[PDB]
């Protein structure tokens, strides 16, 4: 297991534009296109992401390209950040992959409300952090994936993914 295989399992793969749990247009491996309700808008967004006239469908290779870009941007968002960088630096490889999963799904911005739980993590209060983490719109919206993620952060193992 690795961050790519983890996220691939959590995001799934869809070649046609679809709407996530909150109504937002997405495609490929969890690539959010837009928060707009207009499909047309999402379509534009896709052509710009891909660099071609797509009409809402992409190839697997294209999907994987956006995913490389997305994981890279996530890692970068962590690294760039003043509070997250340090938090990332202090974690083992497994917990580092979990945090990257979070950021990919929620962004630097979503991550901000997780400050306390992250801090708990830093203090080795796994269990507490975990319960805390489940108390979020994040978990509530997509509990299965969130449960995997939390488990990973909690334990430092890949059990949730086997
Ligand atoms: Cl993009
Ligand atoms: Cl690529
Ligand atoms: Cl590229
Ligand atoms: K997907």
């Amino acid at each position: 297991m690795n961050i790519f295989e983890m996220l691939r399992i959590d995001e799934g793969l869809r070649l046609k534009i679809y709407k996530d749990t909150e109504g937002y247009y997405t495609i490929g491996i969890g690539h959010l296109l837009t928060k707009s309700p207009s499909l047309n808008a999402a379509k534009s967004e896709l052509d710009k992401a891909i660099g071609r006239n797509t009409n809402g469908v992409i190839t697997k290779d294209e999907a994987e390209k956006l995913f490389n870009q997305d994981v890279d941007a996530a890692v970068r968002g962590i690294l760039r950040n003043a509070k997250m960088k340090p938090m990332y630096d202090s974690m083992d490889a497994v917990r580092r992959a979990a945090m990257i999963n979070m950021v990919f799904q929620m962004g630097e911005t979503g991550m901000a409300g997780f400050t306390n739980s992250m801090r708990m993590m830093q203090q080795k209060r796994w269990d507490e952090a975990a319960v805390n983490m489940a108390k979020s719109r994040w978990y509530n919206q997509t509990p299965n994936r969130a449960k995997r993620v939390i488990t990973t952060f909690r334990t430092g193992t890949w059990d949730a993914y086997k």
